[PDB]
């Protein structure tokens, strides 16, 4: 709860205002997309508002399983995506700056 706390004020702060974060502050809506194939390919769907809610409602254990919900939430997007993908660049540039903010964890 000392780093849970960091990952909610901190990490996951920083994120969401980042100019980048918008297509992961929601679960992926497949209709509005029409991405009818989405929730096939991509088993464990993860994004920032459920790693949120998870925060605020105590679902999480320990600061390791949050983070794995983090780098879910990337690898998602490497998966369904390709590379050179304008969104691939994004969740690199978010990815980078989570481990930047994990390397100052508690
Ligand atoms: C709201 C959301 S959620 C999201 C995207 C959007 C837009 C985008 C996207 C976001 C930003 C830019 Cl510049 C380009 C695409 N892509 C899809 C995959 C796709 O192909 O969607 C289109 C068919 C392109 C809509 C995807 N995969 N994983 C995630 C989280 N997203």
């Amino acid at each position: 709860t000392n780093q849970l706390q960091y990952l909610q004020k901190v990490v996951l702060k920083d994120l969401w205002k980042h100019s980048f974060s918008w297509p992961f502050q929601r679960p992926v809506d497949a209709v509005k997309l029409q991405l009818p194939d989405y929730y096939t390919i991509i088993k464990n769907p993860m994004d920032l508002n459920t790693i949120k809610k998870r925060l605020e409602n105590k679902y999480y254990a320990k600061a390791s399983e949050c983070i794995e919900d983090f780098n879910t939430m990337f690898s998602n997007c490497y998966l369904y995506n390709k590379p050179g993908d304008d969104i691939v660049l994004m969740a690199q540039a978010l990815e980078k700056l989570f481990m930047q903010k994990l390397s100052q964890m508690p």
